[PDB]
């Protein structure tokens, strides 16, 4: 059990799925900011969660974390071969 960032059913969690595992994460050994746990890869986990219910896009959702969270997050083909 995490937080106030609930998913509606294991569908909202393949939204969070996505939302997290199509966000670039600058190292080859790890899983985007999916289950990889970080500390400030929760951060971002956060936002993705409230920009489910602003009523973001799917790109639109990593657009916000690319754009306001550029510094660490990048919105690429991750290190999936």
């Amino acid at each position: 059990t995490i937080d106030v960032l609930q998913f509606k059913d294991e569908a909202q969690e393949q939204q969070f799925r996505q939302l997290t595992e199509e966000l670039r994460c600058p190292k080859c050994q790890n899983n985007s900011i999916a289950d990889s746990n970080s500390m400030i890869a929760t951060d971002l986990r956060q936002k993705v969660y409230e920009l489910m219910q602003e009523g973001k896009s799917k790109k639109e959702i990593v657009d916000y974390m690319v754009a306001r969270y550029g510094n660490f997050v990048t919105y690429d083909p991750p290190l999936t071969p």
